[PDB]
This record gives C-alpha cells, sequence and structure tokens, in this order.
C-alpha cells in the first residue's frame, strides 16, 4: 500500500506538481529510433502498395521527467498512457493508409527522465515488388521522421543500422534478404531535416 | 431503492490504481474460450479467431465490507473506471475487434472479472489445412508493458474451452491449448511471461 | 407562443431534474426485465466460404426505471420525450455470435415516458456464425443466434418478448434471399462457467435464395 | 473595426447558447431536398447500391432569432453541428453507416432558420437487374426521422425533382430519372402519422 | 552550466505563457466583414489505384494550407525571441477545405498539428489519401487519362473565404518513381462559380493526367 502511495504521488507531483510544451530551437530534443520487423503481411502489384507489421521502438529525454528514486521508495521507473506525456509526431513519410496501431499506448517512464516507447503497427507503404519472385528479390524503402520539427527542434538516431530481425515471423509469405535502418540529413529552407530510412528487401518465401 | 443507493455509494466511495510494481506485484489469470475459426488466408498466412478471453485480477483498493453497503457483495462496472491488464496478442495483424461491451465484475473481496470477446488476425501459415494431419498455428498473448516482476500471469488450465466452438465451421479443431510461458532476453535478469495459444485445425 | 416557450421550459427543467439532480444498473435485488423483438429487414449476404450472414434489422427493446418516473401536470403535462442513448443506462444486449462488431444504423436516441419506461430501437447490421449450405434448394438453410446480456445473469437482468413471431412486414421484397420462417424465442441459458443461468432471446432464420 | 466585428460575432454565439429538440406542443419543419452526385457502384451479389449525394436540410427555430441592429449587423454564422440541435434524419433501407463526407458545420441565420447540407455515401437495398437494358432498373429508400412522429418533426420537399446538375458526367450509370416525394403514412393502431421523403432513382449502365 | 539550463527552462515558461496568453486568455471564423484568404497548394506523392468498375481513382497528396489572423499575433520580444510554435490542430481554427466530389471520407496520413508563426501566420500540412470520381479511361494510353476535382469551403461562400494559390503547378518533385501510374500533368487552378445563390463560390480545380507504368 506504500509502495502504491509512493507511485501515485510521484505521478502526481510529475504530472501535476510542476509543468513540457515540445521541443523548441532553444530546447531541441534527440529522438532514437529502431525497428522490429514482424512480417510483410502483403505485397500488392496491382496498386504497387507493400504492408508491414513491426514494432517501432522511440526514445527520448526530459529533464521534466527526472525523479530521485529515494524520495520515492526507491522506484526507478514507471509505466503510463502515452496520452499522460508528450510524444514525438515520428510518421511514415510515403504511407497510403492511415497507420494501424496493434498495441496498447502506454509508455515506460524511467527515473532519468528518459521514456521509451514502443508501438506495433500494421503500415500500407509505396512499394513495387517487382522481383519478388525472384532469387534478388525485390527492394522497397520508406522515411520515418517528424512532421512538423525540423532538425533544429527534433534531431533522430539509431541505435543501430540493423533492423531487429529476431522477431520476424518464420512462416510468412515472404523471406528478408536485409533490412537496415539509416539516419538522412537533407537540406527552400535553411533548416536540415532528419528522418530514418527504412530499406527491406525480400523476396517470396 | 436504497440497494440503489448503496451501490450508488459504494461506486463513489471506492472511485473517489497506478497499475502493479516491483514492489505490488499482481498475477493475472488468463483462459480463452475458442468460438470459430472464421478464415483462413493463404495467400497473407493471416487467421481470423473469434474467442472470449477471461481475465481475473484482485486488488485490495478495490475492497469492500457488504455490512458497510447493504450487502452488496458485487457490481458490474465500466471498464473505463478502472484499471485494466495491458494483454495484447503478440503477433496479430490487425487492430483486435471488440464483440462483447466493455464492463466488468467487481467483487467484494477486491476481484475483478472481465471477459472481453474479440475477432482476432493473426500470423498463421494454414498449410496443410486441407490435409489429414490439419495446420498448426500458435500467438502468444501477454503484458506489453510489464514484465513478470509486475505482472505474474496464470492459467487454471492448458486446455482451450471448446465447448462453444461453432459446430459448423468451415474449420474442425483437432486441438487448442493455452500454455503459460516464462521467457527471458539475453540483455535482462528479468523473466517475461505469455500464454502461447496453439490451435490445430482442419477442414 | 409563450405556451411554446413554456414546454421548451418545462422540458428543459424535467430533463435537468432526471439527469442533473439524481441508475447503477440492476442487481439482485432490484432486476430489471427488458423486453425485446425483432424487426428482420434484410439477409443482405450468405458467405459460403467462412460460414458467415450478415442479417439487418431493427431490435426494439423497452424496459421501465422508477428513477425515470414524473407527474406530467408538474411539468406543463409533458407526458414523454425523445433523449440521445447516452443521457441514460441502456441494457447491453449482445449476440452471442457475431464475427464482427455490430454496426449501427440508426440515431442513438431513446424514448422516456412519464411511467418510467423506456423505448429504444438500434437497427443494426450483424455478421455471425451460419452455414448457409441448403440455400440454394427448396428446403433452405436455418441458422440461430442469441441475443442477451453479456454481463448480467437472469438474477439480474431478465428478457421477454411479445410474440415469438419476427416481424417480417417490412423484409425487403427483393433481397437475394426470402424467409421462409423467423422466430425469436426467451431462452434459460446455461453455461459451464457459471452457476447463474443467463437470458437469451434465440433468433431462428430458416431461409433460401429467392 | 475589424475586432469589433468579431466582438459581435462571439456575443451574438454567447447570447444564442447561453433546445430539447421538438414536441408535439412545439414542433418542427423540416424541409429535405437532394443533389444526387454519383453511382458509384451496384451489387447484384447482394442487392446494395452506393450512392453518393448532399442531403440539404432546413428548419427554423424561434430560439435562434436575433437582429442583426443589436449586433453589428449580422445576418447569418456558420457553427459545428455539436453547437446546436439537428435532426435524426436516416435512410431507413441502408445496409451500412452512412459515411459523411463534408464538414459538420451548418449554417444559421437571424430569422432563426437553419441550413445543414452533409455530403454522404450510402449503401442501401437495392436490385439493379435491368440495369443493362433500355429500360434500366429502378430502385427507392425513405428518409425520416427515426424516433419523432409526424407531430414533432412535419417533412417536405421544395420540388419533387432530385437535384441532378451535379450528376457525375462520367459515371458508371446514367440517371434516367430522380424523384423525392413526401409520403405520410398513418397506422390502425397509432394516432400519429410517420412522415418519409421517398428517394426513387432509375438507372441504366451508360 | 546552470545557466545554460535555466535558459532552457526559461525558454519552456516563455512558449507556455505564450501559448496562454494566445488560446485561453482570449477565432469564431471569417465573416463577411472580416473575409479571410486561404492558400492552397498541392504535392502529389501518389496514384494508387484507378477502378475502372467504378470509376474512383485513389490519389495521396498533402495539402499546405496557409492563413493569417491578427488574432494570432505577437511580439517576439515579450515572449523571449520566439518566433513561431508548433500546436495541436485542434488548438485553433481550421478551415474546412473539402474535396467536392470524393467518393469515401478522405483518410488523414499525419499528424493534426500546425505551425503558427509571429505575424499571425498559420501554416497547415495534412497529408491524405483521397477517393474520388474519376473515369480512368484512356489510362492505358499514351496520352493517358484525365480527373478533375475541386477543393474548397463547404460552408462559407467567396464572401467569407476566399482561396489563392502560389501556382498553378502541382508539386511532383516527391511523386512515387515507382508508381502504378506517371503523371503527365498536374495542375491547380482557382475558379469562381455559382450554383438561385447571389454569393460567388470559390474552389481549386485539381487536375490530374496519368497514364500506366
Ligand atoms: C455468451 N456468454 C459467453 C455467456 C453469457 C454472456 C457471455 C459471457 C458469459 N460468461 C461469464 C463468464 C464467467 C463469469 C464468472 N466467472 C468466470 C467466467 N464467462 N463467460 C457466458
Ligand atoms: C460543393 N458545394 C455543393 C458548393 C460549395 C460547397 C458545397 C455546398 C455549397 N452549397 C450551398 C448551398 C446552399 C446555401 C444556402 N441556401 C441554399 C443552398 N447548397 N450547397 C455549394
Amino acid at each position: 500500500l506504500h509502495s502504491q502511495a509512493n507511485l501515485m504521488r510521484l505521478k502526481s507531483d510529475l504530472f501535476n506538481r510542476s509543468p513540457y510544451p515540445g521541443p523548441t530551437k532553444d530546447d531541441p530534443l534527440t529522438v532514437t529510433l529502431g525497428f522490429t520487423l514482424q512480417d510483410i503481411v502483403k505485397a500488392d502489384s496491382s496498386t504497387n502498395e507493400v504492408d508491414l507489421v513491426y514494432y517501432e521502438q522511440q526514445r527520448w529525454k526530459l529533464n521534466s521527467l527526472m525523479w530521485d528514486p529515494n524520495e520515492y521508495g526507491n522506484i526507478t521507473d514507471f509505466r503510463t498512457s502515452a496520452a499522460d506525456i508528450w510524444t514525438p509526431d515520428i510518421t511514415a513519410y510515403s504511407s497510403t493508409r492511415p497507420v494501424q496501431v496493434l498495441s496498447p499506448q502506454i509508455a515506460v517512464v524511467t527515473h532519468d527522465g528518459s521514456v521509451m516507447f514502443i508501438p506495433a503497427q500494421r503500415l500500407s507503404f509505396m512499394c513495387d515488388p517487382t522481383g519478388v519472385d525472384s532469387e534478388e528479390g525485390a527492394t522497397c524503402a520508406v522515411k520515418f521522421g517528424s512532421w512538423v520539427y525540423s532538425g533544429f527542434e527534433i534531431d533522430l538516431k539509431t541505435d543501430t543500422d540493423q533492423v531487429d530481425l529476431s522477431s520476424y515471423y518464420a512462416s510468412s509469405k515472404y523471406e528478408i534478404l536485409s533490412a537496415t535502418q539509416t539516419r538522412q540529413v537533407q537540406h527552400c529552407c535553411p533548416e536540415p531535416y532528419i528522418d530514418v530510412n527504412l530499406v527491406v528487401k525480400f523476396r517470396e518465401r
């Protein structure tokens, strides 16, 4: 009951008893992105759309979510609804339908102020699967990034350029030949723009 | 009218929980009742199930003495009025579609019974389904964000309840099991728990 | 004309008193009887590849609460009113063998009468478990679906019908399917999960290609 | 000067919004008109046809009247359809929930009249047999209040001719005729009349 | 150092105060006495699908919307030199720009967030998937098919909302190189029409010419 009271007090202190309005040029934020590809579900050659199921790991850190575990019964982290906090507007740049969310929208917040949010998603995106019924397979790509924040407000990075394939569905209609995730910088507008480019080579299993 | 006043007062009292923690872990019991394998798509390797899920847990903070409330021992309430566990399928390919009202039953000892009916599309190769051996598929269910140190999953039985399986389904069930699994990941010492639903079926 | 302004005032006041100055659902001590009746409009689709059939129908629901009673004389002789279904408690009447979420085809509005009775008539499209084998034959196909509370046993919600005959007077005359018979029967239903039975109304439809 | 016109509008909306629907004592008339844009498809396997149209709805409330001279000569304003009461006009033989294609915003005028024009895609019960013949196919669907009788809400049309001037010239289907006709229905049980507008469309493969 | 940390806190406080002063200290939409000009431009990303059985074609594009309100102006010097901010599109008035011949509800593909600048100008760029009325007959030809769809306010006439374009050329620099359909031309043109009614009505007409492969 004390642990419960401690956690409710912590969330009340963080969410009620102090003010974050999003990143700014004077208060920029770095968001780390990683993809865990679970399934290429469908590849449509009549419309050049491919459907992926993946987990999108998002990580950032805010001073305003920091606390001393000693003041709160040594609580070092908690889970909370993603709507309780600010989250980055990371968006697929060439989707062809609204993303469908497959998991609870809940984030893990740690006492250092770091946040980890890992929504599972089904995404339809622009992809010509020509060659998927061949040895070399097909190659397609999709960029992810902020919709409204330039690189002066949100910077992106990956922890690795190799997409996590350890959850890829063993009996998918498609096998993965390779999957990479790479930070890109592009420069109308003075400010740089950042994305992570997800590149997937695949073929019929 | 006195019973109505008592129930309204109980609910006000109770509803005026941050989730479990390592220090205050919660056990959630899970069971499945499979009603129908509706569809098996060999072009996408997606299979569609209709089932309902029994979910049960207990909170001291939902406890009350009936004698203080007209001998009310339980009530029904919107699932939005209370914390519910984030039990999720780990290999769905579409958002789950809910077939039953989001209402749970709370009992005076603090226990909660929630029974969501769902249609689920999940990753499944139906190869063999037109053969004597049939096809076999599996989908894990568990917390999305809590480890086995915060939410422990249990089952009452490893037999999926098939007593309400639709007798004229396109697919007959050869077997269906629900098995608690303890999973570890090389990075971390803490256990993760899921219930693995394994279904063997054929046309 | 001042009469009209007065009637509006009486109704806003009645609604304010009933909703703002005052139902937690039925209990064992205070159980509720819901009357159900179906009006079947159309069998839209019968899918033999998945054994799902799609129905369009109106489901009439009626119940009565003391907490919704008023004296018409205290409120300018208002004897009933329409209100959003979200303003009041409604029963969780659920198809027990749907294969998709029901789709609502009519406004979520109910009629409340001064004796505390409520009438609510949702139009729905429902996909449910049904093997249409035989539909291209003279005998046709037969399927059934139960409707009842999801969370309330017979000790909290009872159901009744006014008739066991489904109303076919609005059935679509150029449907792909003709109705041979449609019945609606109250059942006391025992589930191995639970010592207390649930009440359902069993909708049994015999139909064939027109 | 512009801040004044804005202040006037905001005050008017405030005055007006700071109505329980019609009653037999305070009944209401809704004028309905259809502008048919497209027959998108016809499914002979299910006898469902899909229409795209916008539906003009007009009614008048004393409680929405104001004097333009008291409010900077504001004669009308636009407002979210959620800020006001709107009639529960429903298709009686749809087979899927209507899909709304336009913003849910209405126009309120100083004489208390409200104009709301939802664009919709509708699937409804229709046998397209004959659509590939000179005579074409004929189908119909009634629209009316779901919960209000003719004692609370009357319906009417300005014309019985459906507006076809915006009908898609390259639709897969051409319209031979389209009418919208007020119908009154009485029943021996009940003393109250029931009103609908019957949309009748005759159409043919182009 | 501590000063850098304090600056960031100040910057956050300044933003919260700006948004507070703008929003909950104090737009009812345009009026005949206060007309608004919305600038529209399209960036066409993909013609996904052309259905000859229903004459519906599906587009993916993003639609840049821009307008300017006196009531959204502020002096940057009064707010730590903040010159613009991002905010939820639900925090502010937005124009009801609607496609006039869609056949399904538009599907939104991007975050509903806008950028507000100190001169009171607002920029909002929703990405959308749209199904609209279009006979793709000719798509399998050298000159391709031609389809058009008008965009404009649903409820405001040209008395209250005017439209303009910065160019009549649809932006094709992000068009999907491996689409099933190649673009032959794409234009966006302001029109004044009538429907009966004294008020003139304004739209922007998107005309696309495209063919297979
Ligand atoms: C159709 N049902 C499956 C019947 C009646 C409504 C729905 C849900 C009901 N129900 C109740 C329970 C239950 C209740 C209490 N404890 C364990 C299981 N499980 N399923 C049984
Ligand atoms: C595409 N429209 C049909 C144009 C512009 C937006 C939509 C709706 C508009 N509109 C206005 C009216 C109207 C307004 C006032 N009185 C009668 C009809 N009817 N349709 C005309």
